[PDB]
């Protein structure tokens, strides 16, 4: 397929098929990769980078998919900056929405807790990353650190896990009594019913599955 990117040479550009009417410059033997976020082509310099750290990262270190943001800046509605070190990743203004178990009731409790204390999702993440680095908090992508260069989706995934642990460590006395009065749901954090308003309000879902007595 013919591909013209931001950094392609003019002669390539003018040789593409015309429309229908009613510092880097790409080398010939080079290739392009499509940004996973904006779908636009960029020169694929990953191999080059493996032996030359001066080239900007072009992929998430977790999912290994290509993203163009660090390389030359990505632009798309919905893109907040799709590749960054975890500690600097833009998760978006609504990142607290359903951040706990995809559960709006539980998530709103955390939002209220943070707002009451003048804290941001940013403050929460910074605090969580400290716990992560000491091995107090844990991640499924267990080798991710605050310094890991990752994408929006992978960052969001780990942010949810860190945030759950953050919430877990809030003392009951620091939350409204209406929150702490609710009994634990038998099925815990993975409960399938908590996406339903009534069930979410009735039971606490910041807990683990009940197994034995
Ligand atoms: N319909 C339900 N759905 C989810 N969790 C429930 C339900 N009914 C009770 N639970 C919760 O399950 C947990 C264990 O309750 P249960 O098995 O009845 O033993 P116990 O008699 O010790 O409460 C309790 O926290 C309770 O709040
Ligand atoms: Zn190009
Ligand atoms: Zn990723
Ligand atoms: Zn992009
Ligand atoms: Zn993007
Ligand atoms: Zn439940």
């Amino acid at each position: 397929p013919y591909v013209v990117c931001r950094q392609c040479p003019e002669y390539r550009r003018q040789a593409a098929q015309p429309p229908h009417c009613p510092d880097y410059v790409c080398p010939l033997q080079g290739s392009h990769a499509l940004c996973t976020c904006c779908f636009q082509p960029m020169p694929d310099r990953r191999v080059e980078r493996e032996q030359d750290p001066r080239v900007a990262p072009q992929q998430c270190a977790v999912c290994l998919q290509p993203f163009c943001h660090l390389y030359w800046g990505c632009t798309r509605t919905g893109c907040y900056g799709c590749l960054a070190p975890f500690c600097e990743l833009n998760l978006g203004d609504k990142c607290l929405d359903g951040v706990l178990n995809n559960n709006s009731y539980e998530s709103d409790i955390l939002k209220n807790y943070l707002a009451t204390r003048g804290l941001t999702w940013k403050n929460m993440l910074t605090e969580s990353l400290v716990a992560l680095q000491r091995g107090v908090f844990l991640l499924s992508d267990y080798r991710v650190t605050g310094d890991t260069v990752l994408c929006y989706c992978c960052g969001l995934r780990s942010f949810r896990e860190l945030t759950y642990q953050y919430r877990q460590n809030i003392p009951a006395s620091e939350l409204p009594v209406a929150v702490t009065s609710r009994p634990d749901c038998y099925w815990g954090r993975n409960c399938r019913t908590q996406v339903k308003a009534h069930h979410a309000m009735k039971f606490n879902h910041i807990c683990e599955q009940t197994r034995f007595k």
